[PDB]
DNA sequence: CGCTAAGCGGTT
DNA sequence: AACCGCTTAGCG
């Protein structure tokens, strides 16, 4: 029943977000724990950004 | 509605 | 542990 409150991103947050994905499809546990600090998200929040946006990258192109 | 963040069951 | 493929649901 108990959601997580929808994550509501920062325009600089989905910029730096969109240019991390540009430059790799994919984040190293280490990248992954880097952006989040830079833009003072959780490192589950960056996670399911990425996995979201692979997965909006897959329908787009398909 | 459309976009997308978070949840679920299953994959690797 | 992270991903996949899809679903659920929040909000503009």
């Amino acid at each position: 029943k108990p959601r997580k409150a929808r994550t509501a991103f920062s325009d600089h947050q989905l910029n730096q977000l969109e240019r991390s994905f540009e430059r790799q499809k994919y984040l190293s546990v280490q990248d992954r724990m880097d952006l989040a600090a830079a833009l003072n998200l959780t490192d589950t929040q960056v996670k399911t950004w990425y996995q979201n946006r692979r997965t909006k990258w897959k329908r787009q192109t398909a």
